[PDB]
């Protein structure tokens, strides 16, 4: 008989899966909401803001009318680049955003120092595509990383028919310290990662005023073969290729049709996401620059470094935000947490999902949100930015790892916003004057020189319908 080969890899519960990590793909977890676990391992922190800071140029009238197709194109081609890496040196990507991505080698705690050695040879690579490399006079096409170790707890929140993941706790905030301490082209570790680490690998040296190091060089000993190194840290790593599989960038290419694990996988998807995973929308429909309200709301807490207190406070919010977006159709592109705040990056006005006055409707939802979520048990402070225009949409990533993501300079604005007026609602001028809402419902505030954001314009405070 014939042996006809190729197995068909192209099943929806694939696709799905190229939009999660194997944190999640290979999980098994538990009902209950909040889910909490725990774990060591090391994170890898990749500040790509460089180049998703191209989202300026691409609204140029130079790119007739496809600078959002352009713009997709060459951050994807850069960003895979960087994925591929981080994949065959054995990480998990657990998330894109904008401006970064975050990574993670999961192990028991008697490996981090060897993974530690694999992470910063995978980091050095990294930094090793983008040697030669810019557009236009601008070799603004770097990345900076950072790097941490040690404990970290996992969250899993969510409904009945949407979920949402973060790794939370000291190396999570570790990590994203390190990386906002590199200049473009270096590697920072945490001081636990200085500390676990195999100092006869690298030479490194002081952060002036910090505790974290900056890695010079790897400089392994004579007798040392990177190749064989890494072959012996492979036995700790449960997902990594091998065998008949050793020519795939996942194991996760390898799902097979299960409809109990598709309904938990597609709870973390967009729903217009799985229509184009369906082959229900054209394949580009989800690339776009497109007018939106962004809702970004940080919640910090009052026992910042208990995991087991904030699992809870988390869902209590989660729970009314989503009932709150429901009403207008407003999505939760992405949840992210560092400075234990945990904030969501909501949007109003995404692909197939335009209501008409989505402005006076993104300020009431804000302060329907702020007000409850004030009175969550343990949440310290809600603070909330809402800026409005512009911005990139789309599919941003490998095609074996991939994620919908949000790009502009107004995503920077709402983000800076709630970090720089903590503890009240925050818009821009865009939302203040094209609501259909009176002047006494809002406070002009003074200007604060923000990161990042160079001529933000006027920003208002919302105040609300009375003077309470
Ligand atoms: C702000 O840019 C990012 C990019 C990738 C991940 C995060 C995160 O904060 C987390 N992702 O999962 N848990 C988190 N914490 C943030």
């Amino acid at each position: 008989m014939n042996t006809p080969k190729e197995e068909f890899q192209d099943w929806p519960i694939v696709r799905i899966a190229a939009h999660l990590p194997d944190l999640i793909v290979y999980g098994h977890f538990s009902p209950e909401r909040p889910f909490m676990d725990y774990f060591d391992g090391v994170l890898m922190f990749v500040d790509i803001s460089g180049f998703t800071a191209m989202t300026e140029k691409f609204s140029s009238a130079m790119y007739m009318d496809r600078g959002a197709e352009q713009l997709v194109e060459i951050l994807n081609y850069h960003i895979s680049a960087i994925v591929e890496k981080v994949l065959i040196f054995g990480g998990d990507i657990l998330k894109f955003a904008g401006d970064a991505l975050l990574a993670l080698w999961r192990v028991e705690r008697k490996q981090l120092k060897n993974i530690i050695t694999v992470v910063i040879k995978c980091s050095l690579e990294i930094h090793g595509l983008f040697e030669t490399q810019e557009w236009e006079e601008g070799l603004d096409i770097r990345v900076k990383i950072g790097l941490a170790a040690g404990h970290i707890s996992m969250l899993v929140f969510g409904d009945e028919t949407h979920s949402h993941f973060l790794v939370i706790g000291q190396a999570v905030d570790d990590v994203r310290l390190a990386q906002n301490m590199a200049q473009m082209n270096d590697v920072i570790l945490s001081p636990n990662c200085w500390q676990l680490c195999d100092r006869s690998m690298i030479e490194i040296e002081s952060v002036p005023d910090q505790r974290a190091v900056k890695v010079n060089f790897l400089k392994p000993p004579p007798n040392f073969n990177f190749d064989e190194f890494f072959t012996k840290c492979t036995t700790f790593m449960h997902y990594y290729p091998s065998g008949e599989h050793k020519n795939l960038l996942r194991l996760a290419c390898t799902l097979k049709p299960d409809p109990e694990l598709e309904m938990s996988l597609q709870k973390y998807v967009m729903e217009s996401i799985l229509k184009q995973i369906d082959n229900k929308q054209l394949q580009g429909y989800l690339s776009e620059l497109r007018p939106v309200t962004i809702v970004f709301v940080n919640l910090m807490f009052e026992d910042q470094d208990k995991a087991e207190e904030i699992g809870p406070a988390i869902q209590d919010a989660y729970m009314h935000i989503t009932s709150v977006l429901k009403i207008f159709q407003g999505q939760i592109n992405k949840v992210f947490m560092f400075d234990k705040g945990c904030s969501f990056l909501c949007v109003f006005g995404f692909p197939g999902e335009k209501v008409p006055d989505e402005l006076t409707h993104a300020l009431e939802c804000a302060m329907d949100i702020f007000d409850f979520c004030s009175q969550v048990h343990k949440i310290q402070t809600v603070s909330i930015g809402v800026a409005s225009g512009i911005v990139f949409c789309g599919i941003v990533g490998h095609t074996v790892r991939h994620e919908y993501t949000v790009i502009g300079q107004k995503v920077n604005l709402a983000a800076r916003m709630m970090m720089y007026y903590p503890g009240i609602v925050t818009c821009d001028s865009v939302t203040y004057n094209g609501s259909n809402l009176p002047a006494y419902f809002f406070k002009e505030l003074p200007k604060k020189v923000m990161k990042g954001v160079a001529d933000s314009g006027p920003l208002y405070q919302y105040w609300g319908r009375t003077e309470k």
